[PDB]
């Protein structure tokens, strides 16, 4: 029938981690000679062949040759812990292979986290190689073959390196990773060679800049105190094994792009912050160009990291359906765990803005005032602030952050809001009861309060994005799928419900049409419960029956 | 083309529309054409005769050539916004095909359209007895009995500004000619007309007898037990009422009454009290109860009422019975009137009587195995009943809701009985835009229950399909504009307008929906007192 094939659109194009399919493997398993549709198809027939028997595994490793070939985002699934056969395997890491650099970039997190999975004897007989395509072989192969892939690959293998359980078993198989990747690179011709030179600069130049750090925490004072005294000893040359105030290039660790020189001193500041990172600027390599950073001392930023990946690939989903909502996915990498970088956008502090100018449409119209609309306010800067702010409400939502506040989220000059420092990760909270979505009566304002053209557009963008994202959901489960063993502090609180979580907040049982009434209720009550005009107004209500 | 869409959303959506002055005449090009079906023809009309001379004529022969009328339509065409006799003849012709029972219901706006011109017409038939349309609802008055009950009554209250005694002229002439035409007729008129005299002199007799019940002071007791004195002492009236001779009741023709029963008659809390007395039907010694009241004009609740029906058969012939309870109310004249009783407790009746609702449904109606131990369709019963009335008492407007307001049948169906505040009037400073009471709720089993889900699921799809079948009350409220209920009266322009509102016709369905289970989320929450604490502790999260 078609009725036949009805049931199998939803099944070949709906979850990818459900267990559901139990009969229904029966029904795949016929059909699925005659039509291997796409990429979509081979993921659902993989599940339920190869454990049982040992003879199934001939007839399927057959047809998955000959399947229409998957889609890298759920081959990663493959590299998932579900997956144990060897053959399968080496079929996802080809299909890797065929994905641009840039795509691999995005995924680089989730691929060392892979590693654990894939089988220990791969890892043990390339060592034997080198010191007296497997996935492992390749990750090395690729990282080499351009030089910010080798950056970043570094970097992730060294956090996990550092110094129990199982942590063992891990920590060992990591350093031993590296250790190759290292000795294939002091080994490899000029490019190779050339690389390893720039990661032991790197290297140097954090260790040096983490000493000055620690002096600086050392001697007593209130910030002003510490900060005078951290632009004394930059400036201060030969106390240090690099110099600062210049010294030779150095591809940036948060940029590898982007070389630097210097560090300029009197632009360094420190921020209000409880843990007291610095803002850095340096020179680089090209006509004095300033950049910025953050550098932290006090965290570990792993967590930061995955979610600002998160951010980054939901902003690309949308921007490839048109809905480009104006979100800034600023760059963080940690080093070693305890200190990072991060990438500085200027923006202002929400309570910043406040403090300083009533309320956030005097702060706008202070930068980009326009008599006739919308608010004597130019009316690009406000779209893009009711944009941003649509974006962030469905994307804190499904990552269930929490612990936002006024110190938490900025604003630019542009308008664009945007969030920072993502402690608290999947609904947890240090308060007993979250507002399901995270708005603030100072932002609802900006919008002109209920029946603002402009609030209206807000709720309508939200819908939009969140139905959008519902689509895509399956490239972000599975990489949840594959952070279970991360040492995210979050995560690990349990791992289990780490990605059930996240679909729960996906709904992607109901309707379109219920989806949205779904997501509708939950600004209301939040919005509700914000608003003081709102809370009077049910307070009439209840009295009405008195 | 693709202006074969834009066509359809000009014919199937707008209900009274400016849209596109300029666009008015551009359809016209593709509208020769596309005369072909029905409802084409009411937008049609809206823009030929704003231009002077010519139209006219060619646009009446498309009008007779023209794919024929629902009666929708031309409930538009009697109002005073269309001016032209041949169209006003023409809406006339479309009634006239009709069934009898569809002019009932239209049949108190029809009373009211006549209102409008052309006053020639009347004087006109005035010298005719010393299809236009007053000579029309005269004849097919004849032709019904229960119709001619109707009709008389009607216009007898309105007989009883400057321009409310220019009517009033015109009305007296209608009602004094449909009597002559009574009296002149073949047997079965003057049976009619015999039988409206008796009506008559039967209502004033219990009037002067009401009136002197009210006159004596004292306990509520003392003028009940007066009440049934006055009813049992035989021929002090002409009428006499423990006997008298088969009427057709009033409030209902089809009915016959012989008497009252005076021991059974007794007397409401309310401060203006009204009774309620046994009659006995011609046949089987069947009884009728209803109920006389003596202090206010009842044509606002029986527009309420009217509209009710209406509301009530769309969705019938949408399938939902919602079971409602539509009762017949009547107003003899402004004071005074009838209407039909119904055997029901109001709930705060059944909240004294009862701890909680279900307590009351689990003593008439107990099943040890049904959801909350009641037969599972009682349950089901209620939960459509309120349903419909949630949605209804919102696109009415209709405030002032309390627990002696609202009444329950020991079967299920919950129903409002008294409409003193319409479109949003409430003496009250705000209404929830939705009615529902925290003891309502807990009847339903919670925000929790499954049979919540099950009544919202309801109101929506009520919802949608009401917005559906917007024409037919928009057309009914338009001509109630000079109505003479009080709450038309004080912004008779804005009135119509604010049904309108309700039915949000701007949104699509999917939006509609949302919307409407905001105005329930907001009701719903405020009245339980859970919801409310964490409505707090939200604020409580910011605030720090
Ligand atoms: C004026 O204050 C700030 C301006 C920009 C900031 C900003 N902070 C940023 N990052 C953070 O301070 C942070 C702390 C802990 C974990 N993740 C992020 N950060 C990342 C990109 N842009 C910015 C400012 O401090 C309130
Ligand atoms: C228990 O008290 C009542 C039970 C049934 C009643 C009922 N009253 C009804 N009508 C009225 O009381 C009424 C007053 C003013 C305007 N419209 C209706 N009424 C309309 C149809 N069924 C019933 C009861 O009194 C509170």
């Amino acid at each position: 029938a078609s009725i036949r094939d009805q049931l199998h659109t939803i099944v070949y194009r709906y979850p990818p981690t459900y267990v559901l399919s139990s009969e229904e493997q029966d029904l795949v398993w016929k059909f699925r000679f005659y039509l291997s549709s796409h990429k979509k198809a081979l993921t659902k027939f993989l599940k339920c062949i190869n454990w049982k028997l040992e003879d199934e595994v001939t007839q399927a490793l057959w047809m998955l040759a000959n399947w229409a070939p998957m889609d890298v985002e759920d081959a990663l699934e493959l590299l998932s812990p579900t997956f144990t056969h060897p053959q399968v395997r080496k079929y996802a890491v080809s299909r890797l292979a065929q994905a641009p650099d840039e795509d691999l970039l995005l995924y680089l997190l989730q691929l060392v986290q892979a590693l654990k999975y894939e089988d220990p004897r791969h890892i043990v007989h390339l060592h034997g190689c080198i010191f007296p395509a497997n996935l492992c072989t390749f990750l090395i192969q690729r990282a080499c073959t351009n030089a910010t892939l080798a950056n970043y690959f570094y970097w992730y293998l060294s956090i996990e390196v550092e110094e129990r359980k199982q942590d063992e078993r891990a920590h060992d198989m990591y350093a031993m990773v590296l250790k190759m990747f290292l000795k294939v690179l002091e080994n490899g011709n000029f490019n190779l060679r050339g690389i390893f030179y720039n990661l032991r600069k790197q290297r140097r130049f954090i260790d040096e800049l983490v000493k000055l750090v620690k002096l600086v925490a050392k001697e007593p004072g209130n910030r002003n105190k510490k900060t005078e005294k951290f632009q004394k000893l930059l400036a201060e040359q030969d106390m240090f094994k690099v110099n600062f105030t210049n010294f030779e290039p150095i591809p940036f660790p948060l940029d590898p792009e982007i070389y630097i020189t210097k560090i300029v001193p009197m632009r360094t500041s420190l921020f209000k912050s409880a843990l007291m990172p610095a803002k850095l600027t340096f020179v680089t390599s090209i006509a004095h160009h300033e950049y910025a950073a953050i550098f932290k001392h006090g965290d570990d930023l792993r967590q930061d990291q995955l979610i600002l990946q998160m951010i980054t690939l939901m902003d690309k989903l949308l921007r490839r359906e048109n809905l480009d909502l104006k979100l800034t996915p600023y760059k963080v990498l940690a080093t070693s765990s305890k200190h990072g970088f991060l990438q500085y956008v200027d923006s202002c502090t929400v309570a910043e803005v406040l403090a300083r100018e009533g309320n956030i449409h005097n702060f706008f119209r202070k930068h980009h005032p326009c008599d006739n609309g919308p608010y004597g306010i130019s009316a690009e800067v406000m779209d893009t602030y009711i944009k941003s702010c649509a974006g962030y409400c469905v994307i804190t939502y499904l990552l269930g952050v929490g612990d936002r506040h006024l110190d938490n989220l900025l604003l630019t000059t542009n308008g664009k809001l945007f969030h920072i420092d993502f402690g608290y990760i999947l609904g947890r909270d240090p308060k007993p009861m979250p507002p399901p979505m995270k708005l603030s009566k100072e932002m609802v304002e900006a919008m002109g309060g209920i029946s603002s053209e402009h609030h209206h557009e807000f709720r309508k963008q939200c819908y939009t994005a969140y139905l959008h994202l519902r689509r895509h959901a399956n490239v972000m489960l599975n990489l949840f799928s594959l952070m279970v063993d991360a040492t995210v502090p979050d995560i690990a609180l349990e791992p289990d419900k780490a990605v059930k979580k996240v679909e729960e907040n996906l709904q992607l049982g109901l309707t379109d049409e219920e989806a949205v009434q779904h997501l509708q209720s939950l600004l209301d009550v939040s919005i509700t419960a914000v608003m003081p005009a709102l809370v009077e107004q049910i307070h009439r209500f209840t009295q009405y029956w008195r």
